[PDB]
């Protein structure tokens, strides 16, 4: 079997991608973000706090004639943004692209933090990690890959995201017509329940290549691109004005400057993520002065190839026995 979903960004800066998921029988379908950072399939739900609701599309279970309490199964999770949530568990059919999973954790949120409540446009988030970062409790359960893999014609899925435009999630297959060149793979550690890989090095513009190994998690589910202090300081140093705001939270740069490109090392090959993309516009409604799309990790513990860097690739998450990660330019 194979799926193929568009995924959508949910406003002009493209701070994160929804992904239509259908849900139960008859289908509810959501709107959910598909988050390789983490494991856990949880939706706004008929059970969330009803003041905890702002415009979401919510799951109701009881509608479901598909729909079954995973008796005593509760979740928790919290984000590496700060943001949380919790619930209790159904199982129930779910259907991504046309790929249907029978049986899916279907994680309903009892509760969830301010900023989930604040954002209308994500019903949930699919996780796309590696089980092992379920937070189903007493008993762990597998994420909507993890249950599909077995019955895909290969053992993988891809993201194609789109720059100010929707792109692609696909299950099962690689869209040889979706990139240029050739993708080229590379190791993954699966020790931390990341899809965890060492870029080779990085560069800034047109200027010099800097073979260096940087190990960072592909991570659809994080807006930016977070790097070593080192080299986000070598990138803002391009930029006239670009500086780092204690009180804004990160690098910021005037509105008016044209940003370099960066490119990335996978292997011998190269990424690059134009200047463009590097741009998340005011810090706050009709100020001159813009969030930049590269920010320094040393406050994370981890590097983050999140949507900034993403989105500049076709991206395969190859969940074979061993697995890897590919990237080709597009």
């Amino acid at each position: 079997s194979t799926g193929s979903a568009t995924t959508t960004p949910i406003d002009s800066l493209d701070d994160a991608y929804i992904t239509p998921v259908q849900i139960g029988t008859p289908a509810q379908t959501l709107n959910l973000d598909f988050d390789t950072g983490s494991s856990d399939l949880w939706v706004f739900s008929s059970e969330t706090t009803a003041s905890e609701v702002d415009g979401q599309t919510i799951y109701t279970p009881s509608k479901s004639t598909t729909a079954k309490l995973l008796s005593g199964a509760t979740w928790s999770i919290s984000y590496g943004d700060g943001s949380s949530s919790s619930g209790d568990v159904y199982t129930d059919t779910v259907s991504v692209g046309g790929l249907t999973v029978t049986g899916q954790a279907v994680e309903s949120a009892k509760k969830v933090s301010s900023s989930f409540t604040e954002d209308s446009t994500i019903d949930g988030l699919l996780g796309l990690a590696f089980s092992t970062l379920n937070t189903v409790s007493p008993t762990q359960q597998k994420t909507f890959f993890d249950n599909a893999k077995a019955s895909l014609d290969s053992p993988v899925f891809t993201a194609d995201l789109g720059y100010h435009a929707p792109g692609t999630y696909n299950f099962g297959f690689i869209d040889t017509t979706a990139y240029t060149g050739s993708i080229t793979y590379t190791a993954v550690s699966t020790k931390q329940g990341f899809w965890e890989w060492t870029s080779t090095g990085y560069a800034v513009g047109s200027g010099t290549f800097k073979s260096t190994s940087i190990d960072g998690i592909a991570d659809t589910g994080t807006t930016l691109l977070y790097l070593p202090a080192t080299v986000v300081s070598a990138y803002w140093a391009q930029v006239s004005g670009a500086k780092s705001s204690s009180s804004v939270g990160g690098y910021v740069f005037p509105c008016s400057a044209t940003l370099p490109s960066f490119t990335f090392g996978v292997g011998s090959a190269r990424i690059v993520i134009p200047g463009d993309y590097i741009d998340f516009g005011p810090i706050s409604t009709g100020s001159s002065s813009c969030f930049g799309g590269i920010q320094s990790s040393a406050g994370i513990g981890i590097n983050i190839f999140g949507d900034v860097a993403l989105k500049a690739a076709f991206v395969v998450f190859n969940g074979a026995t061993t697995p890897t990660l590919g990237f080709a330019s597009k």
